RNA sequence: GCCCUUCGGGGCAUUUGGUCAAUUUGAAACGAUACAGAGAAGAUUAGCAUGGCCCCUGCACUAAGGAUGACACGCUACUCAAAGAGACGCUACCAAUU
């Protein structure tokens, strides 16, 4: 289970994790960073932003260790997915077509605004305004759609 | 970025949003202090209401309480006369002790 059992009745990991812990590590103690960082000097979805930021980052750590450049086994990655070190729903929408840079399953989520759209940010830049520097309120993303 | 291609081309995906994170000048309120100070025609007071540009506590916007919760207590011509009886009214002002 991702609760947090003893240590008696704690299982191990399969094989390979001790070889990606370190960059699991470096992530878990990034978003740990990223819950202590300040938010006086900055606006308050701007808070919220390293969080999905970070997110996303280990999501996709994990997602090109398994099907870009093999190093880890489907026990492994199913494993992973279970316990909580990637989002297997973005990582879902990373293996559909036209999703495959997404920041956020919120900033596809049409339902959730005001005209039933999805954020700017899955907007190709190619229809935008030159110097339109976009930072969506949801995640900051600069732009996700894959032509960009 | 990926996919398809008859290598010319075509496809997949499509417009977020919470006036800033900034406390003098776009609106918080007690308490302390100062002061005064509790209804019903003598004195003392159980209350229940009434009306709303007065509200408070309460779930009660179909209880109850808040001094009977308070307020009430100033002010005061205006649909408006008639009868009969008076008026040096409406003008003048005036010549003997012995
Ligand atoms: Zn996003
Ligand atoms: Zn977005
Ligand atoms: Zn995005």
């Amino acid at each position: 289970m991702p609760a947090i059992r003893p240590a008696s009745k704690r299982k191990p990991p399969p094989d390979g994790f001790s070889d990606i812990e370190e960059d699991l590590l470096i992530f878990a103690n990034k978003m740990k960073d990223a819950q202590n960082t300040p938010t006086d000097n900055i606006p308050k979805h701007q808070a919220q932003w390293p969080i999905f930021q970070i997110a996303h980052q280990r999501s996709r750590y994990v997602y090109e260790l398994y099907y870009q450049k093999q190093a880890i086994s489907k026990q492994l990655y199913d494993w992973l997915l279970k316990n909580g070190y990637a989002d297997a729903m973005l990582i879902a929408k990373w293996k559909k077509q036209g999703y495959e840079k997404l920041c956020c399953l919120r900033c596809i989520q049409t339902k959730e605004t005001n005209f039933n759209s999805t954020c700017i940010c899955r907007v190709p830049r190619a229809q935008l305004k030159e110097d339109q520097d976009i930072q969506c309120v949801n995640c900051g993303c600069r732009g996700c759609a894959s032509t960009d």
